Protein backbone atom coordinates (compact mmCIF):
# COMPACT_ATOMS: atom_id res chain seq x y z
CA UNK A 1 0.00 0.00 0.00
CA UNK A 2 1.30 3.43 -0.73
CA UNK A 3 0.98 6.45 1.80
CA UNK A 4 -2.40 8.28 1.27
CA UNK A 5 -4.33 11.66 2.06
CA UNK A 6 -6.63 13.78 1.17
CA UNK A 7 -7.82 15.52 -2.69
CA UNK A 8 -8.53 18.75 -0.23
CA UNK A 9 -9.80 19.76 2.66
CA UNK A 10 -12.73 18.00 4.58
CA UNK A 11 -14.68 19.57 6.86
CA UNK A 12 -16.97 17.98 9.87
CA UNK A 13 -18.74 19.40 12.38
CA UNK A 14 -21.67 18.55 15.50
CA UNK A 15 -21.53 18.17 18.76
CA UNK A 16 -19.09 16.27 20.65
CA UNK A 17 -20.41 13.01 22.41
CA UNK A 18 -19.11 14.19 25.96
CA UNK A 19 -18.59 17.67 26.51
CA UNK A 20 -21.86 18.87 24.86
CA UNK A 21 -19.90 21.41 22.65
CA UNK A 22 -20.37 21.93 18.99
CA UNK A 23 -17.29 21.19 17.80
CA UNK A 24 -15.31 21.13 14.18
CA UNK A 25 -12.51 19.28 12.18
CA UNK A 26 -10.72 20.36 8.83
CA UNK A 27 -8.86 17.35 7.26
CA UNK A 28 -5.55 19.10 6.14
CA UNK A 29 -3.60 17.14 3.69
CA UNK A 30 0.09 16.35 4.46
CA UNK A 31 2.49 15.39 2.59
CA UNK A 32 4.64 11.92 2.48
CA UNK A 33 6.22 10.58 5.79
CA UNK A 34 4.23 13.66 7.41
CA UNK A 35 1.60 10.67 9.85
CA UNK A 36 -0.90 11.36 11.08
CA UNK A 37 -1.71 14.65 13.98
CA UNK A 38 -4.05 16.64 15.24
CA UNK A 39 -3.74 20.54 15.45
CA UNK A 40 -5.83 22.69 18.18
CA UNK A 41 -4.67 25.99 19.43
CA UNK A 42 -1.23 26.14 17.92
CA UNK A 43 -0.15 22.54 19.00
CA UNK A 44 0.26 19.46 16.80
CA UNK A 45 -0.95 16.20 18.75
CA UNK A 46 0.50 12.77 17.11
CA UNK A 47 -2.09 10.32 16.67
CA UNK A 48 0.19 8.38 18.88
CA UNK A 49 -0.03 6.32 22.19
CA UNK A 50 2.59 8.59 24.16
CA UNK A 51 0.29 11.34 23.71
CA UNK A 52 -3.23 9.60 25.04
CA UNK A 53 -4.59 11.18 28.42
CA UNK A 54 -7.89 9.76 29.04
CA UNK A 55 -9.02 5.96 28.30
CA UNK A 56 -12.67 6.29 29.92
CA UNK A 57 -15.80 6.18 27.81
CA UNK A 58 -13.33 7.58 25.12
CA UNK A 59 -9.80 8.14 23.99
CA UNK A 60 -8.25 11.26 24.38
CA UNK A 61 -5.12 12.51 23.72
CA UNK A 62 -2.94 15.77 24.25
CA UNK A 63 0.20 17.47 24.81
CA UNK A 64 1.72 20.93 25.92
CA UNK A 65 -1.99 21.84 27.68
CA UNK A 66 -3.94 20.47 24.55
CA UNK A 67 -6.53 17.91 24.99
CA UNK A 68 -8.55 16.39 22.05
CA UNK A 69 -11.71 13.77 23.35
CA UNK A 70 -12.52 10.91 21.32
CA UNK A 71 -10.37 10.48 18.56
CA UNK A 72 -11.08 6.70 18.33
CA UNK A 73 -13.81 6.97 15.91
CA UNK A 74 -12.06 9.59 12.81
CA UNK A 75 -8.89 7.44 13.72
CA UNK A 76 -10.43 4.02 12.92
CA UNK A 77 -12.01 5.60 9.55
CA UNK A 78 -8.52 6.64 8.81
CA UNK A 79 -6.69 3.70 9.80
CA UNK A 80 -9.69 1.71 8.09
CA UNK A 81 -8.85 3.71 4.77
CA UNK A 82 -4.95 3.36 5.15
CA UNK A 83 -4.60 7.43 5.09
CA UNK A 84 -1.39 8.40 6.58
CA UNK A 85 -0.52 11.99 6.22
CA UNK A 86 -3.01 14.37 7.40
CA UNK A 87 -3.49 17.45 9.77
CA UNK A 88 -6.98 17.18 12.06
CA UNK A 89 -7.97 20.87 12.73
CA UNK A 90 -9.87 20.84 15.78
CA UNK A 91 -11.86 23.84 16.81
CA UNK A 92 -13.15 22.66 20.01
CA UNK A 93 -12.52 20.26 22.76
CA UNK A 94 -13.46 16.62 21.29
CA UNK A 95 -14.04 15.50 17.77
CA UNK A 96 -17.77 15.73 16.69
CA UNK A 97 -19.90 12.25 17.46
CA UNK A 98 -21.97 13.08 14.33
CA UNK A 99 -24.39 9.27 14.21
CA UNK A 100 -21.98 7.47 16.52
CA UNK A 101 -20.82 5.66 14.27
CA UNK A 102 -17.73 6.37 11.27
CA UNK A 103 -19.89 6.10 8.36
CA UNK A 104 -20.23 9.95 7.49
CA UNK A 105 -16.53 10.23 8.26
CA UNK A 106 -15.77 7.21 5.78
CA UNK A 107 -17.93 8.01 2.94
CA UNK A 108 -16.53 11.56 2.67
CA UNK A 109 -12.89 10.48 3.36
CA UNK A 110 -13.01 7.53 0.97
CA UNK A 111 -14.10 9.75 -1.97
CA UNK A 112 -11.21 11.89 -1.65
CA UNK A 113 -8.26 9.98 -1.23
CA UNK A 114 -5.12 10.74 -2.54
CA UNK A 115 -2.20 8.24 -2.85
CA UNK A 116 0.95 9.34 -2.61
CA UNK A 117 4.95 7.99 -3.59
CA UNK A 118 5.83 5.60 -1.02
CA UNK A 119 5.34 2.13 0.13
CA UNK A 120 3.27 2.23 3.32
CA UNK A 121 5.70 1.30 6.18
CA UNK A 122 2.89 -0.72 8.65
CA UNK A 123 3.72 -1.61 11.78
CA UNK A 124 3.81 -5.30 11.99
CA UNK A 125 3.27 -7.70 14.78
CA UNK A 126 5.72 -10.09 14.84
CA UNK A 127 5.48 -12.44 18.21
CA UNK A 128 2.50 -13.15 19.71
CA UNK A 129 1.27 -10.78 23.29
CA UNK A 130 -1.53 -10.78 25.12
CA UNK A 131 -2.62 -8.16 27.87
CA UNK A 132 -5.32 -9.17 31.07
CA UNK A 133 -7.35 -6.86 33.33
CA UNK A 134 -9.61 -8.38 35.61
CA UNK A 135 -11.44 -10.76 33.06
CA UNK A 136 -10.72 -8.63 30.14
CA UNK A 137 -8.19 -9.83 27.47
CA UNK A 138 -6.03 -8.84 24.24
CA UNK A 139 -4.62 -10.86 22.21
CA UNK A 140 -2.04 -10.12 19.52
CA UNK A 141 -0.72 -12.00 17.24
CA UNK A 142 1.48 -12.02 13.52
CA UNK A 143 -0.74 -11.83 10.14
CA UNK A 144 -0.59 -10.81 7.13
CA UNK A 145 -3.39 -8.59 6.51
CA UNK A 146 -5.00 -7.17 9.84
CA UNK A 147 -8.09 -9.06 11.05
CA UNK A 148 -9.43 -8.04 14.38
CA UNK A 149 -12.57 -9.82 16.54
CA UNK A 150 -14.32 -8.68 19.73
CA UNK A 151 -16.29 -11.14 21.72
CA UNK A 152 -18.34 -9.77 24.34
CA UNK A 153 -20.36 -10.47 27.49
CA UNK A 154 -23.35 -8.36 27.79
CA UNK A 155 -25.57 -8.21 31.14
CA UNK A 156 -27.86 -7.75 29.31
CA UNK A 157 -30.40 -9.94 26.32
CA UNK A 158 -27.33 -9.37 23.93
CA UNK A 159 -25.89 -12.13 25.58
CA UNK A 160 -22.30 -13.46 24.55
CA UNK A 161 -21.41 -12.36 20.67
CA UNK A 162 -18.53 -12.08 18.55
CA UNK A 163 -17.75 -9.92 15.78
CA UNK A 164 -14.79 -10.54 12.71
CA UNK A 165 -13.33 -7.73 10.94
CA UNK A 166 -10.94 -8.61 7.76
CA UNK A 167 -9.98 -6.18 5.26
CA UNK A 168 -12.25 -5.86 2.70
CA UNK A 169 -15.36 -5.53 5.25
CA UNK A 170 -14.89 -2.16 6.23
CA UNK A 171 -18.29 -1.47 5.16
CA UNK A 172 -19.36 -4.01 8.11
CA UNK A 173 -18.06 -1.84 10.84
CA UNK A 174 -18.29 2.02 10.03
CA UNK A 175 -22.13 2.27 10.05
CA UNK A 176 -21.86 0.56 14.11
CA UNK A 177 -22.85 2.68 16.37
CA UNK A 178 -21.63 3.99 19.88
CA UNK A 179 -23.81 2.19 22.51
CA UNK A 180 -24.30 2.61 26.00
CA UNK A 181 -26.62 0.71 28.51
CA UNK A 182 -29.05 2.69 30.61
CA UNK A 183 -27.66 1.54 33.98
CA UNK A 184 -24.44 3.26 32.99
CA UNK A 185 -26.01 6.51 32.24
CA UNK A 186 -26.32 7.79 35.74
CA UNK A 187 -22.60 7.33 36.11
CA UNK A 188 -21.43 8.58 32.65
CA UNK A 189 -24.05 12.18 33.49
CA UNK A 190 -22.17 11.96 37.19
CA UNK A 191 -18.69 11.99 36.08
CA UNK A 192 -19.02 15.07 33.66
CA UNK A 193 -19.39 13.26 30.17
CA UNK A 194 -22.05 12.25 28.13
CA UNK A 195 -22.87 15.60 27.96
CA UNK A 196 -23.75 15.58 24.21
CA UNK A 197 -24.94 12.12 24.02
CA UNK A 198 -28.74 11.90 22.70
CA UNK A 199 -30.49 8.48 20.90
CA UNK A 200 -29.67 10.32 17.78
CA UNK A 201 -25.56 9.51 18.23
CA UNK A 202 -25.83 6.64 20.71
CA UNK A 203 -27.53 3.27 20.88
CA UNK A 204 -29.37 3.11 24.15
CA UNK A 205 -29.74 -0.82 25.61
CA UNK A 206 -31.81 -1.56 27.86
CA UNK A 207 -31.57 -4.92 30.62
CA UNK A 208 -33.86 -6.27 27.08
CA UNK A 209 -35.11 -3.53 25.24
CA UNK A 210 -33.94 -0.90 23.00
CA UNK A 211 -34.29 2.26 23.43
CA UNK A 212 -33.97 3.38 19.83
CA UNK A 213 -36.90 3.49 18.18
CA UNK A 214 -35.37 2.57 14.94
CA UNK A 215 -33.75 -0.39 16.75
CA UNK A 216 -30.33 -2.11 16.46
CA UNK A 217 -28.41 -1.43 12.84
CA UNK A 218 -26.91 -5.31 13.02
CA UNK A 219 -28.11 -8.08 15.62
CA UNK A 220 -24.37 -7.57 17.30
CA UNK A 221 -24.04 -3.85 16.56
CA UNK A 222 -22.36 -3.50 19.30
CA UNK A 223 -19.37 -5.40 19.09
CA UNK A 224 -19.38 -4.40 15.29
CA UNK A 225 -18.72 -1.30 17.09
CA UNK A 226 -15.96 -1.92 19.54
CA UNK A 227 -14.08 -4.11 16.74
CA UNK A 228 -14.68 -0.51 15.29
CA UNK A 229 -12.70 1.42 18.35
CA UNK A 230 -10.14 -0.91 18.78
CA UNK A 231 -9.04 -0.62 15.24
CA UNK A 232 -8.99 3.37 15.84
CA UNK A 233 -7.17 2.66 19.14
CA UNK A 234 -4.76 0.76 17.05
CA UNK A 235 -4.09 3.55 14.89
CA UNK A 236 -2.12 5.09 17.87
CA UNK A 237 0.78 2.98 16.82
CA UNK A 238 1.93 5.14 14.41
CA UNK A 239 1.33 3.67 11.52
CA UNK A 240 -1.37 1.13 9.40
CA UNK A 241 -1.47 -2.31 11.35
CA UNK A 242 -1.26 -5.51 10.02
CA UNK A 243 -1.87 -8.41 12.80
CA UNK A 244 -4.59 -10.70 14.21
CA UNK A 245 -6.02 -9.49 17.36
CA UNK A 246 -8.70 -10.62 19.65
CA UNK A 247 -10.49 -8.98 22.41
CA UNK A 248 -12.24 -10.48 24.89
CA UNK A 249 -14.56 -7.62 26.58
CA UNK A 250 -11.83 -5.27 25.86
CA UNK A 251 -12.19 -1.34 26.05
CA UNK A 252 -10.03 1.53 25.19
CA UNK A 253 -7.66 1.44 28.13
CA UNK A 254 -7.26 -1.99 27.53
CA UNK A 255 -6.69 -1.39 23.85
CA UNK A 256 -4.44 1.46 24.11
CA UNK A 257 -2.54 -0.65 26.80
CA UNK A 258 -2.07 -3.42 24.22
CA UNK A 259 -0.66 -0.61 21.83
CA UNK A 260 1.96 0.25 24.55
CA UNK A 261 2.76 -2.90 25.07
CA UNK A 262 3.34 -3.59 20.98
CA UNK A 263 5.23 -0.86 20.58
CA UNK A 264 7.97 -1.65 23.80
CA UNK A 265 9.11 -4.89 22.54
CA UNK A 266 8.25 -4.63 18.73
C1 LIG B 1 -31.88 7.29 29.10
C2 LIG B 1 -32.75 6.87 27.91
C3 LIG B 1 -32.03 6.99 26.56
C4 LIG B 1 -31.75 8.44 26.14
C5 LIG B 1 -30.57 9.08 26.87
C6 LIG B 1 -29.22 8.67 26.26
C7 LIG B 1 -28.07 9.26 27.09
C8 LIG B 1 -26.71 9.07 26.43
C9 LIG B 1 -25.61 9.56 27.37
C10 LIG B 1 -24.21 9.59 26.75
C11 LIG B 1 -23.78 8.22 26.22
C12 LIG B 1 -22.26 8.10 26.09
C13 LIG B 1 -21.91 6.76 25.43
C14 LIG B 1 -20.56 6.21 25.88
O1 LIG B 1 -19.77 6.90 26.52
O2 LIG B 1 -20.28 4.91 25.59
C15 LIG B 1 -18.99 4.48 26.04
C16 LIG B 1 -18.15 4.06 24.83
C17 LIG B 1 -17.95 5.26 23.90
C18 LIG B 1 -17.40 4.85 22.53
O3 LIG B 1 -18.16 4.46 21.64
N1 LIG B 1 -16.08 4.96 22.39
O4 LIG B 1 -15.51 4.65 21.19
C19 LIG B 1 -16.81 3.47 25.30
O5 LIG B 1 -17.04 2.38 26.21
C20 LIG B 1 -17.74 2.79 27.39
C21 LIG B 1 -17.89 1.62 28.37
O6 LIG B 1 -16.60 1.23 28.87
C22 LIG B 1 -19.13 3.30 27.00
O7 LIG B 1 -19.83 3.73 28.17
CL1 LIG C 1 -15.95 4.24 34.19
ZN1 LIG D 1 2.40 -1.60 -1.28
ZN1 LIG E 1 -16.53 6.14 34.01
ZN1 LIG F 1 -16.84 4.15 19.85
Amino acid sequence: GLEKTVKEKLSFEGVGIHTGEYSKLIIHPEKEGTGIRFFKNGVYIPARHEFVVHTNHSTDLGFKGQRIKTVEHILSVLHLLEITNVTIEVIGNEIPILDGSGWEFYEAIRKNILNQNREIDYFVVEEPIIVEDEGRLIKAEPSDTLEVTYEGEFKNFLGRQKFTFVEGNEEEIVLARTFAFDWEIEHIKKVGLGKGGSLKNTLVLGKDKVYNPEGLRYENEPVRHKVFDLIGDLYLLGSPVKGKFYSFRGGHSLNVKLVKELAKKQ
